[PDB]
């Protein structure tokens, strides 16, 4: 399958500035699924080299958290792909400065393991959908503006 690293997808990064106090992306990122909402459906737990599933019996290996650190640093591998995954977190008592990576080792020209397909396309997500959800999104989690534009 995979042995050496060829690829994978290449280093991902994605910028936004979410103008938020570091405790509010603390709920968005290295947190419970609130963080995951915007990720991936997960109750992700800021949880270091540990491995964790969306339920109490977690079956086989899961997730695991490489490295976790108060919205400073996040690093996860998730589910079935080999990425290590990780948020970047400015803590700022002004607003917060979000860098996030999305990253992984060891796979080759396809993806990090049922990402999707190419390891090219899964860094091809987060090269658009990624802002939309991080940029535009975890702003939103963080702060957002509106929710239910209509009626709820």
């Amino acid at each position: 399958m995979a042995q050496n690293n060829e690829n994978a997808l290449p280093d991902i990064t994605k910028s936004i500035t979410l103008e938020a106090p570091i405790q509010k992306v603390w709920e968005t990122v290295s947190t419970s699924e609130g963080i995951a909402k915007w990720f991936m459906p997960n109750d992700f737990q800021l949880k270091e080299g540990q491995e964790f599933h969306l339920q109490s019996p977690f079956g086989p290996s899961p997730c695991k958290v490489l490295a976790v650190q108060a919205p400073t640093e996040l690093s996860f591998e998730w589910d079935t792909e080999g990425w290590v995954v990780t948020f970047q977190l400015e803590d700022l008592g002004e607003k917060t400065g979000f860098t996030l990576i999305h990253s992984g080792w060891k796979e080759p020209n396809q993806v990090i393991g049922k990402a999707n397909e190419k390891s090219s396309v899964v860094r091809g997500k987060m090269d658009g959908g990624w802002t939309g959800i991080v940029n535009e999104r975890l702003r939103k989690a963080v702060e957002e503006l509106e929710h239910h534009h209509h009626h709820h």
